[PDB]
RNA sequence: GCAGACUGCGUAGGCGUGCGCACGCCUACGCAGUCUGCAAAAAAAAAAAAAAACAAUAUCGGC
DNA sequence: GCCGATATTG
């Protein structure tokens, strides 16, 4: 072990180029350590020096940009810092810390060229009390230390005796003269005196060079100084992960392809199982990859590498005989090396750039993280430890969480028989002899890739590297080998060793300590094969979880939301303010460690008592055999410790696995007939949640709750299932003081009085405070959450987006759990807050109303927080309609009426006079939003083609339930298949055969309803897209979007359109052609966001003028912001203004230089209105690139009278060319790109001079250079 | 010259209250009218994907 | 419809 430290004097790291660049090279050293001289950052730019990989970047930076330093510790050295000085001006830094429980001392010093040995003795003296034994002195000395340090072998000046004087009384020592006695290495090069001298020295006490290891002087281009690399021993691999952007090579795949074929087709045979086969072949393609990336960043930099070689060789003659032609020849192949690697950072940099210039302002990964704080640091490094103490020790600290997971882990209970007993008492559904051997069937090659296409990109592979995008390369040929595992696996019943590997990784959780060990999620990275095997399992237990769980759980089921159980909950608190005896309470458990907690001998005993048995069973039992988790704990795999208890937390199995082991609890609590839950009309309720979480509604406490305390710790010893039942709030209801005292004392639950905190939910004990809980703080909280983002680096567009982002998702998902009555207030607040943030404290620029238009409009839709409250509350009108026997949580309401009539209200008769209750929270005001909707439309809600055949008008047919029941089975559920007039019973001959089954009274009274004229007229008329929204879809997903898109069309106001406006003052009639094709390409004028903002913001006159300044002044100076001396009307600014004319001559030189003869017609530019008979959009995708590139230009300088130059509208357009070309290499549209640009490429090449290019990075792209 | 706030006029729908009318609130709505952040923009931001998984749900968009 | 991305609950 050693401790590489680099020192170097990069005289300034403005250049990106030469940043990268040297950041890259360092990745290459790999040194321990990095101190860097004259950065040329000041305090305003340490947000420039960020570099990837490297988190602990300490910097001190002066006020000029002249210097500033810094020193760089690797990831790999756990440097402790303790104390940190820097300078002002950036000329030293201290820092004071230990590194592997060794104390180090580590000083940094740029002393001023004339007179640096004065002033480093005057820092000598200032650190005189720093100094020890652990010090090392680094930086820019700027001078000598022996006569061997200078080229022309000069005597030390008397300055340097002091200085060496004064560094031997400190017991510093020059380490690379005391480590290399003899060697006369030279760090920088003198032009003006054609001499080579050593003066950046490393300098530490001489009890440092026991540790010391190896120092020299590496000579290097980036910089004209060289560094010194020092390696300290100190006292005695990391797992290889597959990278994504290898797979991109078409060399690499085509050798991958090969590799694996010729491994399969020779590693084959009898004797070997296909599990260690597969291991084999992982071990093998591990190796290959390893081997292949190392050929390729070979090959990559070939050249590189034997320009290098040829300087190693020519420097190495220099060194040993220099001459004048060796020097010129020397200095020309350094520039061939300087413009090499800057060709390769510019290459690596722009297709970074053009990255996020594909995704600048949209919803995505980009805006994620730059709304999101910067990232807590997971890596631990002090937690209050078992008994009392902090603890800092890495080892002591990594023996702490290693033996906590694995006591946590490592506990089985092997006490089978009571698990019998508990199983044989709460009979639980059991799937039937198809169902069975649904789950058995065996594994189809569709099937596995079914699950690798939907299987999840951008994921951390587990313990071997393969990160589910190699699967997804290689699908066409592993396939056929996963399935030929998968078939060994179900006939053997045993998994490849590499499957029970994991490594746990511990994620913080939210709002908990994070110095307690025990607040720590740990979550599993499993191989992407052995998720695919559970993938698969997953699959299979789903397609018949629906009636192996019932519908209390709305975890992990597919179709059921979590905002069920909500409404639910607080139907049940509504219930018990309205109750006359309240004695009763909710108790909200919460599970301790779920998924953890879990007995994997009892989840397979519930599996084996569930029906599940042979293959899909022996799959589950092998998956749990032998499972194993490493800790990656700052970066270092810990032991295994198998875990013999919980199911993997990240594993797609567990979460159906908890559930089905928990349905067990839920079955009992159910059966318990002395565990009486409320009672709501003809439903009992005991209780209903997520996965893990749960929550119960008990009638009696003082019994019921004992009853189910006796029960949960039954099922906790019995399966491992725990309680936290300090943090398991509960509201009580008694209407005795001396009842709710002795109740508290004989319940260990704790009692909250105000609310509780459920499902992201503030559920309160009177409902009557819903609001003020829920919405009220919400508001408040993104009142608070966009006033942090006051001065986001975002526009109006990506603020719009940073809205729909983070703000809309926690409406909505409050719209859904609590659809109560809000009052305007609210949403006047919120859209007030929402546009105040999107426009950064100013008066909107663009419309409100054009915005939020869809995006025919085109703009990027506003959200409407209004409309997606009442798609929201409507919504619950398609569950009403399809009168689900699952959604309890509807029927779950007052019942002062017959609460049997929902299901109805939907296409029927409406019930006058019948109310459906004050007290209604959510189903009242859906009805009425729902009317609203119906009025607006002017439709006729009452009977229409998606009207029930038995809802109210046969009921009211007085039928019997049994005719009913006959027409359902029979035809099917709306009056459409009955038919009326001509055509009922009429249109199928399974409808004659109805029409003669019915009997004759009921027969003639649907004869008599049916046939009707009214009931014809109003049933046969086609259905609107609204009724098809509630009527044809069988399944509740997207149904928010869909509502919500019917709304928006509903309430599209008639707004001041401004395409409409810019035909107006440029005296032209839009035809609605005209109007259309601007619209379109305002919407795809480009893919990226920055593109298209720029479109959208000259189209929607978003740039206010002189004279929109000038009306809201109220001055008269309505000249153009340019010395033009015309009128300041925005035509004039964008195309009619002298200083932007020949912006725009120069551009249409460039067109007809295209042969391209365009009207010189303002529309064109200004928002892509071409002219009818110009149609050939082969040139529209270049002209559009032209004109926005000029857009740009003329917008920089938008009130300047400086003339937009035709260079800045060159560099413009070269900026989004570059951006393009990476953009579609990297998304495979090279073709069209070339076709789009080629000749505008030669047309810009041909224009501009050598130099100028040069000065420019303007090098063609498509073509060779 | 865009928009919101907001005064008033007023259409219609619903809910609650009172004895066809009156009151209170809300919705959607057009009109006249006062403002009102204001320099001017491009700041560059980096904003970084890349590590920390899993199930389901919702949204958005592009294809 | 798919196919990416984001948040919501665990
Ligand atoms: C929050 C979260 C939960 N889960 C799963 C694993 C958990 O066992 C299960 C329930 O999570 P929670 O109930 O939210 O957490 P918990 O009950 O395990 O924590 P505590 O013991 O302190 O109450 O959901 C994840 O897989 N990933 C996650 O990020």
């Amino acid at each position: 072990s050693h401790i590489t430290i680099l020192t170097l004097n990069i005289n300034g790291l403005n250049s990106a180029i030469k940043r990268h660049r040297l950041a890259s090279w360092i990745k290459s050293q790999d040194p321990s350590v990095c101190c860097i001289q004259e950065t040329h950052l000041t305090c305003r730019d340490t947000h420039r020096l960020k570099i990837k990989g490297w988190r602990k970047i300490y910097q001190a930076n002066g006020k000029q940009k002249k210097a500033g330093v810094a020193i760089l510790v690797s990831d790999k050295t756990d440097f402790k810092p303790t104390k940190i000085k820097r300078d002002k001006e950036g000329h030293y830094i201290m820092v004071k810390g230990s590194i592997q429980q060794e104390e180090l001392t580590i000083l940094n010093i740029y002393a001023p060229n004339t007179g640096a040995p004065r002033f480093i003795k005057q820092v000598l003296s200032d650190l005189q009390r720093d100094l020890d034994s652990h010090t090392l002195i680094m930086g820019d000395f700027n001078t000598p230390l022996s006569t061997l340090d200078r080229s022309t072998r000069q005597k030390v000046n008397k300055d340097t005796q002091e200085l060496n004087s004064a560094l031997h009384q400190a017991d510093l020592i020059d380490i690379y003269r005391t480590l290399h006695p003899k060697s006369t290495e030279y760090t920088f090069f003198s032009a003006p005196h054609h001499t080579y001298s050593k003066i950046d020295h490393i300098v530490g006490s001489k009890a440092l060079l026991s540790k010391c290891k190896r120092t020299e002087i590496i000579t290097n281009y980036l910089s004209d100084h060289s560094a010194i690399k020092l390696e300290l021993r100190i006292k005695n691999s990391t797992t290889w992960k597959l990278n994504n952007l290898l797979l991109n090579d078409y060399w690499v795949h085509n050798e991958m392809k090969a590799e694996i074929k010729m491994f399969f087709e020779t590693n084959e045979n009898k004797d070997t199982t296909y599990q260690n086969l597969w291991d084999a072949f992982k071990a093998v393609c591990r190796g290959k990859f390893i081997a292949l990336n190392a050929h390729k960043r070979k090959q990559e930099r070939s050249k590189i590498d034997t320009l290098t070689s040829q300087l190693k060789e020519l420097e190495k003659q220099e060194q040993t005989h220099s001459k004048a032609s060796r020097r010129q020849e020397i200095t020309k192949i350094r520039a061939e090396l300087k413009e090499i690697e800057t060709q390769k950072t510019l290459q690596k940099i722009n297709e970074s750039r053009s990255w996020f210039f594909e995704r600048i302002n949209k919803i995505d990964r980009p805006l994620a993280r730059l709304i999101k704080k910067k990232r807590e640091k997971n890596q631990i490094d002090t937690i209050k430890n078992d008994k009392g103490d902090i603890t800092t020790d890495p080892t002591e600290i990594q023996t702490t969480i290693r033996e906590y997971y694995k006591h946590l882990y490592a506990n089985k209970l092997e006490n089978l028989e009571e698990m019998d007993k508990f199983l044989d008492t709460y009979t639980l559904p059991r799937l039937n002899q198809e169902e069975v051997e649904s789950l058995n069937r065996p594994i189809t090659g569709s099937e596995i890739v079914a699950i690798i296409n939907s299987l999840p990109t951008k994921k951390s592979p587990g313990p071997d590297g393969f990160t589910a995008e190699f699967y997804q390369r290689y699908k066409e040929e592993l396939v056929p080998f996963l399935l030929k595992l998968f078939q060994s696996i179900e006939k053997e019943g045993i998994l490849p060793n590499s499957f029970y590997e994991a490594s746990i990784i511990l994620i913080p959780k939210p709002g908990r300590d994070t110095t307690k060990k025990e607040n720590f999620r740990p979550i599993s990275l499993m191989n992407i094969d052995a998720k695919i095997l559970n993938k698969i399992l997953a699959n299979r237990i789903q397609q018949h979880i629906k009636k192996l769980i019932h519908h209390d759980q709305v975890g992990f089921i597919p179709g059921m939301q979590g905002w069920f159980n909500i409404r639910k909950s607080i139907n049940v608190i509504q219930h018990i303010n309205r109750a006359k005896d309240k004695n009763h309470m909710i108790i909200s458990i919460d599970a301790e460690k779920a998924f953890d907690k879990i007995q994997q001998p009892f989840m397979l005993k519930t599996l084996n008592k569930l029906g599940i048995d042979g293959t899909y069973f022996k799959i589950i039992r092998a998956i749990y055999d032998k499972p194993t988790a490493n800790i990656i704990l700052n970066g270092q795999k810990l032991e295994a410790f198998p875990l013999k208890t919980g199911t993997r937390q990240g594993c797609p199995l567990s979460p159906l696995l908890f559930n089905i082991v928990l349905e067990v609890l839920a079955r009992a609590i159910r059966q318990e007939k002395e565990i009486k839950g409320i009672q709501l009309g003809k439903e009992e309720v005991k209780l209903s949640l997520f996965a893990d979480d749960m929550i119960v509604y008990l009638e009696n406490p003082i019994v019921s709750a004992q009853n189910l305390l006796k029960l949960i710790s039954n099922f906790s010893k019995v399966s491992g299932y725990k309680i936290n039942v300090q943090k398991s709030q509960a509201f009580l209801y008694t209407n005795n003081r001396q009842t709710e005292s002795q109740i508290m004392g004989e319940l260990p639950f704790t009692i909250a009085s105000k609310r509780i905190k459920y499902l992201g939910i503030q559920l309160t004990r009177d409902v009557k405070d819903l609001f003020k809980e829920n919405y009220k703080p919400l508001l408040k909280e993104i009142k608070e959450e966009t006033n942090k983002w006051k001065n986001i680096p975002c526009s109006w567009v990506g603020r719009i987006n940073i809205v729909k982002m983070a703000i809309l998702p926690k409406v909505i998902y409050r719209f859904n759990a609590i659809p109560i009555k809000l009052p305007m207030t609210f949403f006047t607040e919120l859209e007030k807050t929402t546009l105040k943030f999107i426009w950064n404290q100013k008066r909107a620029r663009i419309a409100k109303s054009i915005l939020s238009q869809k995006n025919k409009a085109g703009g990027i839709t506003l959200p409407d927080f209004k409309l997606y409250y009442k798609a929201t509350v409507t919504k619950t009108a398609w569950y009403w309609y399809q009168n689900r026997d699952i959604d309890q949580w509807n029927r779950t309401e007052p019942s002062e009426i017959m609460p049997h009539i929902y299901n109805y209200l939907i296409f029927d008769k409406p019930e006058k006079n019948k109310q459906w209750g004050k007290d209604s929270l959510f189903n009242k005001w859906c009805w009425e939003n729902w009317l609203a909707i119906c009025r607006k439309l002017k439709l006729d809600p009452f009977l229409t083609p998606y009207t029930k055949i038995n809802s109210r008008w046969i009921k009211d047919l007085n039928v019997k339930p049994k005719t009913i029941k006959t027409l359902e089975e029979n035809l099917g559920i709306t009056i459409q298949d009955i038919g009326v007039g001509k055509d009922f019973m009429s249109k199928t001959p399974k409808a004659m055969a109805t029409k003669d089954k019915i009997d004759k009274w009921d027969l003639i009274k649907l004869k008599s309803f049916c046939t009707a004229k009214e009931t014809t007229i109003r049933v046969n008329r086609q259905p609107t897209t609204w009724e098809k929204i509630f009527a044809t879809y069988s399944s509740d997903k997207g149904l928010i979007s869909r509502i919500y898109n019917e709304l928006k069309q509903i309430y599209k106001k008639k707004t001041n359109n401004p395409i409409k406006k810019w035909a107006k003052d440029m005296n032209r009639h839009f035809s609605k052609e005209d109007i259309y094709a601007a619209k379109k390409h305002m919407k795809k004028c480009s893919s990226s966001l920055a593109i298209r903002e720029m479109q959208i913001k000259t189209t929607m006159r978003y740039h206010l003028t002189p004279v929109r300044m000038a009306i809201i002044k109220k001055s008269g100076n309505n000249r153009c912001w340019r010395g033009c001396g015309e009128i300041g009307t925005l035509l004039h600014c964008w195309w009619d203004c002298k200083l932007v004319q020949p912006l725009w001559k120069s551009v249409w030189r460039f067109l007809r230089d295209l042969e391209l003869e365009i009207p010189f017609d303002p529309a064109i530019p200004l928002l892509g209105i071409y002219p009818n008979e110009y149609k050939s959009c082969c040139y529209k995708d270049t002209c559009t690139r032209m004109f926005i590139a000029a857009l740009f230009t003329i917008a920089k300088t938008w009130n300047q009278p400086k003339c937009p130059t035709m260079i800045d509208w060159i560099k413009k357009m070269w900026h989004i060319y570059t951006m393009e070309y990476y953009a579609a290499i990297k998304n495979d549209e090279f073709i069209s790109f070339v076709g789009t640009w080629m000749k505008l490429e030669t047309i810009i090449l041909s224009k501009l001079s050598q130099e100028q290019k040069t000065k420019h990075r303007i090098f063609s792209l498509i073509g060779g250079n």
